[PDB]
């Protein structure tokens, strides 16, 4: 309906070519976003680097004021933005509004976290007596221009989680939203524009990653790449970054380890909520159940009953299971479902597909020779893998190339901590689904699941460097 | 002339083929080191990953005890090791012994720093009231297998500065010393072996980086690359690293900014010591003087007087200026000198070369069109560049692709801090030469000078990750 | 003139007796505050300890919301409150409004500082191998009921500087303002009540020292005493506190050391502003100049010219010099002036007194046998003491029983740092007047100038304790 524009050096810019966005659940035309050229990318980066000097010389309190204003505007327009976001990525209406609200919360928290940045004073006399009068005054500085790249499934939340930590520290930022999700990304940018963010301090880039993706990453003007998306794309970003710093939040295949002494009802509740939330289109979703044989039959039945209770419908109706982001995703999920069936897996809930609306499929008796045991579906399908020992569960869990998070369901917490030490993941939730929040907590993935540590204070630290001034007291 | 061996899984192994090492100053045959094959590299990494489990489960004090033992052995054998190191890299005998002692100091300091590793407890109620009973127990863990690569100019010191921080945190390590310097690196390995370091926890790799260099870095078994060397090789390591974390300490072109109110005698003393130490083969060396014109004539004269008193001779005689590491290095330095001369630079001290022993050359009236104004010589040649304003000095300093350190000589310390904020370097020393110490201080380079922050406590943090355990209080 | 009430368990209470409050500059009747009995104090403390359980179990975000709301209300009523504050303690009208604004900023900053207080996870294996599986989860908790006692010269700012840090951490608070200043304190309490602070979480106490003075401190319900006032009164509070924690902000006699290379005009500007602000009725004020004799004549002349131009008049006219707080204070200041004159000091500005309005008196050639060299006047009188060495200045400065802050005026900052290390004070300001701000900086006094460390984050730590939970991983 509307022709959207990029925020470039404090002004709204059209491009010669544009990309029409459609609602994945209905095909409704939502608008268009610019298809930037390489020359327009250069202008965005040139504007950012020119604004950096005056921006980093502002006080922390002044930079924090801008972020607070943008958060206030997001809360004001949460219904407006969430309504469009719901259509753009086929997310439940209420869930879409919640994302906008959560984004404002992260921006506010990042502003107050970052303005309290402190330095250190180190003593030369800690290392050698002859240097006892030498001290080091170590203060934090920005890294420069941060390229922020958000994913389709949380195009606003996982944009703000990068923009706010970067800006408070004195960096300038360019946001590359996902094409499917660029409208919501540009709506987020409108809030920062209305808040008065100085020209060039924050800008947006839109275009198909397959066309301009490598160019925006390879560009020498960029000092830092903060990316959330698929593991293959993250792999390429790692190569193109060279020796420049990066943060990557990539794929996940979070395991849920259920021991013999677990509250099976509580486990089934958390497993189903985490696995099928947003139709399973989340990196921190429960994506495989590793359950001890003794309790597998009872756990599978309780999970099944809850899966049968999930609603399947449209975003406007706040259905639990909504249509997937596009046809390719549904075809990929259907293939994984077909593979499990052909190899003897027991489908405890039935596969059905209407367009790209896939019903929630629960598989039992999944074996490691099935693709569904390892590949990230990003769809509403959950495998149950039976194990005989906790060592096997740890073994199978760590054999995955992914290591984002894991859940352990048990009443023996000392043992759970011991298991957690052996799991090659960033975060382990006890008797709870895997999840990124609360946003002050650390969020990181091991192995192919990412690089660097996020969460608010951790993001700020990652996107800063240090400047040491050393002198001798006389 | 001994046949030296690599430390592999608690055993000392020769290889089918070996590399003969010669003292660069005299041609004396010092011994041979193995020329490992790719399969032998695979065996090293396999051994390390197998030892990781038992090593990381030990207590901090147990791991610290091994490091203290190794440091004690280094101090005991400082003269023996220093004598060979002096010959192998043409470093002054006394300075070579000092390197070994400093290495023991770093190992001891890293052991006591790392054993005090602490985690953090985060409150869910800091972010949202509904999560006030949720807490995150965040503990530190090793990253896994660290590949340490040291340079020829400090093959023992800049090996220990990587090994000890990694080991205390629970990482396993493979050390790839420089070929010219590998004997010294294997002598360091002997100390760790005699200290009883468990088999596979620490290993060595030798071989020409031009044949196995890419292979040891690209190997998927490596979780972390900690490298010190040239910028082009560091640039390639960043690409081959992919998404994996790295630390790079690359080239330097440190500027010495001398203002009109400077103590010229103090500036000349620090500039000469820092520029010509080890014949200028140091990354943190003063490599260009940016001096206000008003004081340039007198500074240049006082620097000249000190340069003329530097001793030029052999490493065994503890000469200030020793022969460069190889003929190519000397040819490169002579090339830079010719470029400056042809373009009109004033040679305050004459260029003379006997073999690869180059006399110390001081140039005045160097211009930005000369290669010596920018390229890292790694030889005993120092340019003086006159400026008319401090702004110009800052601009010329930041025009360099390097940004390791900088010195400011002035009596106005508030203004010196303001200049320091604008310099694109890791560390700024006031009224003192640039230097890495004290080793507890942060050490880092901006732009093409590196990635990550070293210094003991910073090295430990860089080579650890975090493991978060989240649960709800009831 | 209205009859004011105490906030007690969410209700506003009069007492059978009251205390009428008059403007020190005019005798104007401003209103009355209750003269509480010991039994009414018991009710205040009982209500606070009754509310503690529900208050400390709220989330940090919930507690922060109350403080932010209260700060907003103070900004709204800054003109209303400041107008009364100006009359109550004879502070300049504009300065009084500024105090209210500064209080709001401190309340906001404390709220966001406190909600981010983090805990620690400690490793048993850091100390002994046998305990390597034992970890300590250390979290912050409030100390309980904090008694906050504010001073007459900052009855709102130095109340909020205690209330807000205490409340965010989960403490409950009882505010005892000074009698002269009690109205302004109760006006501050109205803001917290309007913000919805739960009943009993924050309360006020007013009354006569002859009835409740020692009683409010001795009461066993009080877990923490946070006091700003005179040193003798602080001494007594320490005794009555027993083993309970306290914070004391007492008197000062800040030295301003002026070296031969100092900018005398800048030094004179800062010395005069710091010494005569609010007629010198501040503990953190330049109260004695220690100047090298070579520059003393020129410095004294620069100070003299500035002192002569200070305005002397009424709070309503924003005069530089306003009437002192009461007659006894003015008599005490006159006595110090007479002693200095009788012992031979040179009066560079004339002494005049109308009522309790004393004109600013500058003395030169002050010797350390004069009372004015040591005793805190709390009036507009400044001595200049000439020295011949820096060592003499340090000795004379440290001979004082006070050690709050000090100023050093010089262009040699390395030397200034060396001097600062030897000065027995909390804070040393270089080329600037002594001052408490910025409020995130530490504020503390050595020797008889106080106990504990204030500034926002330091005040929160002081008014919290830790709770350690230790268990073994299995
Ligand atoms: N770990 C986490 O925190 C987290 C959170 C959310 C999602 N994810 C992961 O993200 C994936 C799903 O999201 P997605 O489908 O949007 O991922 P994607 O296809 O990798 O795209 C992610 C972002 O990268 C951009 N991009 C694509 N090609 C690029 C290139 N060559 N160079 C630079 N940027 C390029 C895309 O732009 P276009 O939209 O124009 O292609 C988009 O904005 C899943 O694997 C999921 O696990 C991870
Ligand atoms: N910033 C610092 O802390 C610091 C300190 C010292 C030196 N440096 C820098 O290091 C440079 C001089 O040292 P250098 O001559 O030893 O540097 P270099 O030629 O880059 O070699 C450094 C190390 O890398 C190895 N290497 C070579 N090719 C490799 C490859 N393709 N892949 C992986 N590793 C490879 C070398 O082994 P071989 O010997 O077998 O080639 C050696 O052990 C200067 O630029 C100096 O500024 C920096
Ligand atoms: O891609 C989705 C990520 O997992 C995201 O963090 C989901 O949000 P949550 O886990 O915080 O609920």
């Amino acid at each position: 309906a509307k022709q959207y524009k990029n925020l470039v050096n404090g002004e709204w810019k059209l491009s010669e070519n544009e990309i029409t966005i459609y609602a994945p659940a209905t095909g409704e035309e939502l608008g268009s976003v610019p298809a930037m050229t390489q020359a327009e990318v250069d202008a965005v980066y040139a504007s950012a680097k020119k604004a950096l000097s005056d921006w980093r010389t502002l006080s922390y309190v002044e930079r924090a004021a801008y972020l607070h204003k943008a958060a206030d505007i997001l809360v004001r327009d949460a219904e407006k933005i969430g309504a469009i976001l719901s259509k753009e990525v086929a997310k439940g209406h209420k869930a879409a509004v919640s994302e906008v609200i959560r984004t404002a919360e992260i921006i506010n928290y990042a502003a107050e976290e970052g303005l309290r940045m402190e330095g250190e004073v180190l003593e030369g006399g800690s290392f050698e007596a002859a240097s006892k009068k030498k001290i080091a005054i170590v203060r934090r500085e920005p890294v420069g221009l941060v390229l922020a790249i958000s994913p389709f499934n949380y195009p606003v939340n996982l944009a703000g989680s990068k923009i706010a930590p970067a800006l408070i520290a004195g960096n300038v930022v360019a946001l590359k939203p996902p094409t499917q999700g660029s409208i919501s990304g540009l709506l987020l940018a409108e809030a920062f524009a209305e808040a008065g963010i100085p020209a060039g301090v924050f800008n947006t880039i839109t275009g198909r990653g397959s066309v301009i993706g490598d160019y925006i990453v390879e560009h020498e003007a960029v000092n830092f790449i903060n990316f959330t998306g698929s593991t293959p794309i993250g792999e390429g970003i790692g190569k193109l970054a060279g020796m420049r710093p990066i943060m990557l939040e990539l794929g996940g295949k979070d395991s849920a380890i259920v021991l013999e002494d677990a509250d099976l009802a509580l486990a089934a509740k958390n497993i189903v909520a985490g696995a099928f939330g947003y139709s399973g289109q989340r990196s921190t979703a429960v994506k495989r159940v590793l359950v001890m044989d003794k309790v597998a039959d009872q756990l599978a039945a309780e999970i099944k009953t809850l899966v049968e209770k999930l609603s399947v419908g449209m975003p406007e109706d706040d259905a639990d299971i909504t249509p997937l982001i596009d046809t390719s995703a549904a075809d990929f999920v259907e293939g994984l479902i077909k593979d499990a069936t052909d190899k003897g897996a027991t489908a405890l809930t039935a596969f059905n597909r209407e367009g790209n609306l896939i019903s929630p499929v629960l598989f039992d008796h999944v074996t490691t020779d099935m693709r569904l045991a390892w590949e990230e579906p990003f769809g509403p399908v959950l495998p149950i893998i039976r194990v005989t020992t906790v060592e096997e569960a740890i073994k199978i869990s760590n054999e995955s190339e992914y290591g984002l998070q894991a859940s352990i369901f048990t009443t023996n917490f000392p043992k759970a901590f011991g298991i957690a030490e052996q799991l090659e993941v960033g975060t382990v939730h006890l008797n709870n689904k895997t999840q990124r929040g609360t946003d002050n907590f650390p969020f990181l993935g091991a192995k192919k699941s990412g690089a660097g540590v996020q969460g608010v204070k951790y993001s700020i630290e990652a996107m800063t460097t240090v400047k040491s001034v050393v002198f001798d007291i006389q």
